[PDB]
């Protein structure tokens, strides 16, 4: 089969407790996630564009393809932007790109979930690496992909879909953000400062 | 400066179509909340006498999302109700039968835009300036008024929130138990005179 698979999340359903729930992962992952996968394959299969990879569809198509393959590739970033026994101050190379940009972690803490609480409707919220070597932040709306729209290389992100916090936190989107920050996953950020995230 | 319109009906009386829950949040935290950040944005400003109509068609950026979003709750509240639902009656089954050719293919059409729509948005049934019925949706806040779409008629909100709470990513679900609240005396007013928000 060419089918695309779902990578496996990078933790159990029951580990960014108390931040996301259990319930949150078994649908935002095992619902939402696992469908973006099903749809595109429904949608590509016996097409030249089976063998394509993903980035390549997020590249090179519009509409459903592109709207299912961007977001089976940014809700892989998301899961592993966290992780249990993680979030707090950033430490390594992406702790000096933040104070190079903001000056501290408390102003990117600041700029960022005010980016994150600001968007409206379906969308995502984005640390990225930028040509000329700083450190940015970015927001794309619905499926909207860094890699399409040239960014910048994506270090971290934050879903802001409803679904990514309904179930937890009903309208209070900034109790989510908040949370979000005891999950972040710094050791990703600094993985993608070294070599660009490749989905598999 | 702008109130909160009433809702039609008690928030248990969308039960067990539409929660008390999601009611509660739907009307009380996401509904309140654009009316209360519009007043904020307008205050001491030259928009403060705009009727909801005036900024809809006027303003853009996040005057004209709170704006719309008020003007577009207000009218999907009105388009359901309890003892609803059913098949159409009165001048809009006329419309749905000329159009799609009988409820049960309006049904389909119209449950397959609404599940079909990708992100945040909205579903409208609308009266084209022919006369006919149609379909449209838009997306965000997006408003029929401001893109000339056709007059609302009924619409459906398809925001997740209008259905996580009772249905989580089950929006087929939640388009089906609309079915069952589409109030279509509100439809009928609107083919004799355009929705006025108050
Ligand atoms: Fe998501
Ligand atoms: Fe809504």
């Amino acid at each position: 089969s060419m089918a695309f698979k779902l990578p496996a999340l990078p933790y159990g359903m029951r580990e960014l407790i108390p931040h996301i729930s259990e319930e949150t992962l078994s649908f935002h992952y095992g619902k939402h996630h696992a469908g973006y996968v099903n749809k595109l394959n429904s949608l590509i299969k016996g097409t030249p564009m089976e063998s394509c990879t993903i980035e390549e569809l997020i590249l090179g198509q519009t509409g459903a393809v592109f709207n299912n393959a961007a977001q089976i590739w940014n809700h892989t970033f998301y899961w592993n932007s966290m992780g249990p026994n993680c979030g707090g101050e950033p430490t390594g190379p992406i702790r000096k790109k933040i104070e190079e940009k903001f000056g501290s972690f408390s102003a990117f803490k600041t700029d960022f979930s005010n980016l994150l609480a600001g968007h409206f409707g379906s969308g995502w919220g984005w640390l990225v690496l930028k040509d000329d070597g700083t450190a940015d932040i970015v927001q794309t709306h619905d499926a909207g992909s860094p890699l399409k729209e040239n960014l910048g290389r994506p270090l971290l992100c934050c879903d802001v879909w409803e679904h990514a916090y309904y179930i937890d936190y009903k309208n209070d989107r900034l109790s989510y953000i908040n949370s979000w920050w005891n999950l972040v996953n710094w050791d990703f950020a600094n993985k993608n400062l070294e070599a660009p995230f490749k989905w598999s």
